[PDB]
């Protein structure tokens, strides 16, 4: 439909741990770097997007339903958390 499509944008806000690493006096310097990068991208890999739109989540069940349907519009401010496992 009844509805022309618009194409609209969305503002997606993130609102927001010491990480302890085991080595030894004849390691080098690289090894420490490589250590706390490696940790770093199994972080993002082990991370889902969680949705919340007017205080309420959204729940990845509903994730074929069309942004239409949500209380919003042309940028509106959609929250984001970033939830490891």
């Amino acid at each position: 439909g009844a509805f022309r499509g618009k194409h609209l944008s969305f503002v997606v806000r993130f609102p927001n741990d010491d990480l302890e690493v085991w080595s030894h006096t004849n390691d080098t310097i690289g090894s420490v770097r490589r250590c706390i990068l490696n940790r770093i991208k199994a972080n993002v890999a082990h991370t889902k997007i969680e949705l919340f739109v007017g205080g309420e989540l959204i729940d990845p069940a509903d994730d074929r339903k069309l942004i239409g349907q949500l209380n919003l519009k042309d940028k509106s401010l959609i929250t984001a958390k970033l939830t490891q496992i």
